[PDB]
């Protein structure tokens, strides 16, 4: 096997349109803060960039002197349709989409996405300054066939006006009026102020 | 019947170009707005800017399977189904669709399809600064099928909506009507979508 | 016939790639602007951002099927017929389109296409806020095909009270016009549009 | 042949990726910019947008067919069609294409292209509120072919909008053939130089 | 071989999705800005709108052709190319690529494609309106190949396809190239890093 022959078996083989449960998948989710771009603290809306780290396994991709990864369009594979609930515009993905796929079917997608969110902006120009929270989830994939788990500033822009004071993960089981299962998110807590 | 097996064939067998009607009955379409935010109003142009779910509801039987010993439901990519051609009458920009195009289909062919939608729409916007609050009405119908391949019929208010909005939402009531449009000799339904709300205080 | 089968034949045998002649002679579409909303004008640069339906109507007799006991019409995507290269001249911006982009196709193969689009335009908007308001021109015509294969001929119900402007009135005259590059004339529809802000 | 066949044959044989190149000369593609309206001006960044009809002109041999008792001319998918990869050097913005994109075959091969396009540009903006006006100037080339593979060349308010802020005062066409440090080759272009000035209210 | 041989070859059988990576050794791409114009600044916010010639270069065996009686050269769609997955980390704005998207092949299989594109950056933009100016550091890089499969490296004059016309000039344009590791992963990637020193003109 080389790269062209892996790479041709995952496109003819692959299966994007099914989730690649075993015997529900466990999808990895961390957001990576790389710039804040506006805030504004009367509409309580701020924009940012991040790269959000995405991990889970598929099997059918796995493969027996050959190389150990390949580089894959995302068009190619099954991706979990994870989304942030409180995004007010759809995210604009910056990079490149390819995932990363290990001969196991292990998975590592990390596009840089820049997107609007509605979140709690109080605060932004004060010493404590402000926690402005996401909701990543499933959209329409509840807690038996996708569970989402969590795994501040190394990759954040030194030309921000506003600097990271701590980011923290938490993950949560929601049952919405709409359906009678439960839904899986992670909540990242972006704890940001204006620079001094 | 694997996952795989059913969204197969659904891939396969399903026509996304042709309305289910049943013996010439028109498909049953269920729709209502759950509120999520409302982002900038404008009080002299009578123009706002929402963020909505559009829960979307109706049966294709051409989708069923067997499911006795296979899974309940799937997620199905919508370009593989057919969708009802709603659109909202009174929306000034095109829906931006914010979340995964999914649906979710039910063994039996029952479909849901509940996107997070961001549009902005012309309506009634004076009093919005008010105790009584703005009444904002969304009209959403079939844009093509008349009142004989296409019904729509409505199905807590905030129960979604973000606390962190410049506004809250005091009512939503839902009125459906049957109305003849000049181009054409049918009926066309629709369901109206009052929306209730207002600024919030200092 | 069900609606499946005539839908499957007209996927199956459309070519939305060729204009559905009449032997030597033009197709004629009828177009029809129904006006729904006006959201910003500058009366400093004369443009019009504007919302309205854009009704279409032509014959591709390529479509038609035997409806003695089937359905006579279905709603078909415009991605699989043939549709008029119309376009506004002094439109400056692509045409926002609103709604699903569905045709609806009657059994001897006339077709309706409605959609509601969103455009911005370049014209007269001077006197908008005078009680005779402005009236802003907006020409309409197949982009490539000229009169002896495109013929483009005309026809506040549907105008939001919630606009700050009203309608005073709508004119269409059809045109036939000569350009430069070419020798043949092509058609238009001149729609005019008069309105105000209103008090 | 009916329409119908011409434009199946076209579709099915016709290669868009493929230079039309005839005797290892140079493709002859003509170029020309009626301009329909000049939108915004600005004198301090020296940008300005502006709405032309691109004329673009070419033979394609490979579209030929035998018009004895057929249609002479077919509106043709550029997506179907080879196209000249031209660009604007100076264009800030890409090109808005505002047209259906729908080219012209002639029965011999040749090709008329005409979208209408809006598109920003930096150019000298200066005086533009004058009476002389500004001189923008418009850069327009094959981006990869070199002189021997393409070759430009041109062929001015008679399409322009009374209800421009602006008005033309002339517009004038040169040609060059420049030789870019990158490359060995030469690279053709068309300067379309536009000569505006602000009306006033 | 003609033209159309030639393009007809590289498009049947042109694997997009493959690294052209030569036994085992890293594909070396040559990349280098070609910097047109600067639109906007802002020193407040510390961003930049730029418009550069992405000069990028790599070899493809699998494109050559014996050119003993053919062309040397051909044009190419880059969507029938394997193509670097090159990004900017601090572009801000997904880059709007200005020019018809043609890679140019020669025989021998090297590449060059060498779009104009107009981005937006975050960087330094302090100093942009004195005498020694802003020096803006733009960072790219392979965004999922490390440096055992994609190796960058750096590429005359900083101003020679500048604009006359633009509010900004050029004082230098130097290029580091670099290693560096990330969270997620143990391998190492490499990056080259355009230091854009500019300022207002007169
Ligand atoms: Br189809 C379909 C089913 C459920 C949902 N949601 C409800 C369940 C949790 N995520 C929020 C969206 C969306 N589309
Ligand atoms: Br095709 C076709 C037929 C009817 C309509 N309209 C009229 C009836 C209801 N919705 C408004 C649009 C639009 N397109
Ligand atoms: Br190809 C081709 C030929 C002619 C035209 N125009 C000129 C004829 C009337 N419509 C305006 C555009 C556009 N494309
Ligand atoms: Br590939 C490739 C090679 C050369 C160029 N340029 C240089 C030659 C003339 N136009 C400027 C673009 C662009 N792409
Ligand atoms: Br898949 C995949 C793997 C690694 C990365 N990143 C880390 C390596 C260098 N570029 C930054 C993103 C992105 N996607």
């Amino acid at each position: 096997l080389d790269r062209a022959d892996i790479l041709y078996n995952i496109r003819q083989t692959s299966r994007p349109d099914v989730i690649p449960t075993q015997r529900p998948v466990a999808v990895s989710v961390s957001l990576k803060f790389i710039n804040i771009l506006e805030v504004n603290e009367i509409t309580n809306e701020v924009d940012v960039v991040f790269w959000q780290q995405t991990t889970w396994s598929d099997r059918t991709l796995a493969w027996n002197h050959s190389p150990d990864q390949v580089s894959v369009p995302i068009s190619s594979l099954w991706v979990p349709d994870l989304a942030a609930y409180n995004a007010i515009s759809k995210p604009e993905v910056l990079t490149p989409q390819l995932a990363r796929v290990v001969s196991d079917g292990e998975v590592l997608y990390m596009p840089s996405i820049r997107q609007r969110f509605s979140c709690d902006v109080s605060g932004v120009d004060t010493e404590s300054g402000a926690t402005c929270r996401i909701k990543i989830g499933s959209w329409t994939h509840h807690s038996r066939e996708i569970s989402v788990d969590p795994t501040d500033s190394e990759y954040f822009s030194q030309y921000s006006r506003f600097e990271i004071l701590d980011v923290t993960q938490k993950k949560n089981s929601v049952t919405y009026s709409c359906c009678p299962e439960a839904y899986e998110d992670v909540e990242v807590s972006l704890n940001f102020r204006k620079k001094g």
